[PDB]
């Protein structure tokens, strides 16, 4: 197994995957690493297993179809992985915890959103469709772009949103387009 956390890349109290070499802090893994279970498979392993069980799940899809899907256990997992992949980027640290807004010439967003809030929402099963998860994810970056305006700090929003969108297309097998 790896000696660092796959998500944050630090050492510490790590839990090791029994089916691949990745390791996780308890709360870096989404969902949080499970109390017992021997062996234990990580979320990278569980996502691979869905794909292997239905190779046609990697033929292309329409985003509109994807969003209307109900949050049954496989869609739930896939959003928990998408979220995980965003937290793998160190720049996710700017979007993790609840923000606040006090900048001359800007008003704060009507509906603030942050990654830990999206994490809690998933955990408490508050999304019924993929749509709900993907709207909040996108809201994070949109709020950021609107608030920081012409400041160069807006670019962090663009960057982390590009990580979200590439990963969403991949995980949900969106049909490739030019
Ligand atoms: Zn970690
Ligand atoms: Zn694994
Ligand atoms: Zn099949």
């Amino acid at each position: 197994n790896s000696n660092i956390c796959e998500v944050c890349n630090k050492w510490g109290r790590l839990f090791c995957c029994d089916t691949c070499p990745r390791s996780f802090h308890e709360h870096c893994h989404i969902p949080s690493v499970e109390a017992n279970k021997n062996p234990w498979s990580c979320i990278f392993c569980r996502i691979k297993t869905i794909q292997e069980r239905c190779p046609e799940s990697q033929s292309g899809h329409q985003e509109s179809e994807v969003l209307m899907r109900q949050m049954l256990p496989e869609e739930q997992l896939k959003c928990e992985f998408l979220l995980l992949k965003v937290y793998c980027d160190s720049k996710s640290c700017f979007f993790a915890s609840e923000p606040y807004y006090n900048r001359e010439g800007s008003q704060g967003p009507q509906k603030p959103m942050w990654l830990n809030k999206v994490k809690t929402s998933l955990n408490e099963q508050m999304y019924t469709r993929v749509e709900g998860f993907v709207q909040d994810m996108r809201l994070i970056f949109h709020n950021h772009k609107e608030f920081y305006r012409e400041d160069k700090f807006t670019r962090l929003g663009i960057q982390v949103q590009d990580i979200f969108e590439k990963n969403f297309r991949n995980i949900f097998a969106i049909q490739e387009t030019s």
